[PDB]
């Protein structure tokens, strides 16, 4: 029975509005409703993995698990295995997988972050799950960010706190946050970003939604504008939005947006908004295709409509050779020529590099590079031809070309990372000097760039 090179992953996000769900929610897991929907011909085909994120979830874990398992069983006639479930207050993530995947899935991690301080600590934050599917690392983050049209900055701060403090994936990757730990990272939830238009335009917005004319609304979506200005979700992808705003509805219909200020809203307007979102970030040159992104039309217990996204995702096998794991394959090497980091730091310390990859027995520290002044003020750290020769555990090109090298540039003085990035080994050629490049981030903010050449030797 051969190991897969592709799986399909269902991601759901629903703010349940502290109300029990209706008796039928199968439309959600089938990606039926508005937006980019799944073909009817696929309805009996199970996704490999279903990741369900809820907010304002009033159910016990047992109650929600029973509804989810019974739903998927009705759709697929498959009894899904529970990989993980984690709840912080009323924020929940559930991971369900086909039984055939039970022995492919390992290294299951769960965590949560509470966002804000005092007043603003008590109900917002994130839950997450990571695991290995054979040779591929998968992370999943369900976040409920700060609400309110005038708090996009708070939402961006909540995002940075979640990506700094959420403890998932391989702890040996100590310089790296969740935005570098996974082959594929999916980040979803009630992100709570609003359509930033004057309150007096509410009926005009509703009119535009009724005509399915979203272009002038999306141009004012705060998540898209903040992302454009590199304020949040730097280096993340999102499928084009082709479904109506998923908030705020009158309950028990989808015919009405409830936007007017009420005591129950803290006298705040809730203009129709795409609060409920799915984004992802995958390592360079790994296969990931969004196959659906939409909202349900027939689940009306909440003031939010459920959102679905489905993905084809590239996975690799758990590779064993005569040599690695447990030794090097001397027929493999990774060389770095003409390499330099460009940092935005105003500081003057010496810097060195750390190379982390599952293709190495352990991480590799470089010698300090040579600091030069860039023509526009920048710090340029030159490594030239001084970077070490990396010794992969396996030289088979069917393995090695599928791997990635995480790079941290660290201060000699503090041993603190100033920048993290990632290089694909999916090269156009072996035994050939080829350009490499990655942006460098720290706490998910742009801190610089790393560029140079690579020379990859495989057994072929
Ligand atoms: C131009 N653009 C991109 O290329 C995405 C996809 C790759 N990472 C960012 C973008 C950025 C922010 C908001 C909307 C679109």
């Amino acid at each position: 029975q051969p190991e897969p090179d592709m799986i399909t992953i269902f991601i759901g996000t629903w703010n349940m509005g502290n109300a029990p769900p209706p008796k039928k929610i199968t439309s959600w897991f089938l990606s039926k409703g508005q937006g980019k929907t799944r073909d009817d011909s696929a309805d009996y085909i199970p996704h490999d993995i279903y990741v369900i994120g809820t907010q304002e979830d009033p159910l016990s874990e047992k109650e929600w698990l029973e509804i989810l398992k019974h739903s998927l069983q009705e759709i697929t006639s498959v009894t899904f295995k529970t990989v993980a479930i984690h709840t912080l207050w009323n924020i929940r993530i559930v991971v369900l997988a086909k039984p055939e995947h039970e022995n492919r899935i390992s290294h299951i991690c769960t965590d949560n972050v509470k966002t804000g301080i005092a007043n603003t600590l008590g109900n917002k934050g994130a839950v997450g799950v990571s695991f290995m599917f054979n040779g591929t690392s998968l992370g999943f983050v369900n976040s409920h960010l700060t609400s309110g049209s005038e708090k996009k900055l708070r939402r961006n701060q909540n995002y940075m706190n979640i990506l700094r403090f959420l403890a998932l994936g391989d702890k040996k990757l100590s310089p790296f946050n969740i935005t570098h730990r996974f082959t594929h990272l999916f980040w979803f939830g009630d992100l709570n970003y609003r359509v930033d238009l004057p309150t007096w335009e509410a009926e005009t917005i509703i009119q535009k939604i009724k005509q399915q004319q979203y272009a002038d609304l999306l141009s004012h979506d705060q998540l898209l504008t903040e992302r454009r200005e590199q304020k949040v979700f730097l280096h993340f992808e999102e499928e084009e939005i082709t479904f109506a705003p998923t908030y705020r509805f009158e309950r028990l219909t989808r015919d009405k947006y409830a936007y007017t200020k009420q005591k129950a809203t803290g006298m705040k307007y809730n203009l129709p908004s795409w609060c409920d979102r799915v984004l992802w970030k995958s390592y360079p040159l790994v296969h990931v295709v969004c196959q659906s992104y939409g909202s349900t039309s027939d689940i009306m217990t909440s003031d939010h409509s459920p959102v679905f996204a489905t993905f084809e995702a590239g996975v690799t096998s758990q590779f064993v050779s005569k040599n690695g794991p447990g030794t090097v394959d001397s027929q493999g090497q990774i060389e770095f020529l003409r390499c330099y980091a460009t940092l935005k730091t105003k500081s003057q310390t010496k810097f060195y590099l750390e190379f982390h990859s599952s293709c190495l027995e352990s991480f590799v520290k470089s010698q300090e590079g040579e600091n030069e002044e860039g023509s526009e003020g920048e710090l340029v750290v030159k490594f030239g031809e001084t970077l070490p020769k990396l010794k992969p555990i396996i030289s088979d090109p069917e393995y090695l070309l599928d791997q990635h090298i995480l790079i941290s540039i660290k201060s000699s003085d503090s041993d603190e990372s100033y920048g993290e990035g990632c290089i694909a080994l999916r090269l156009e050629a072996t035994e050939t000097q080829l350009p490499i490049y990655t942006p460098l981030t720290h706490h998910g903010e742009l801190t610089g760039h790393f560029q140079g050449e690579i020379k990859l030797q495989t057994s072929q």
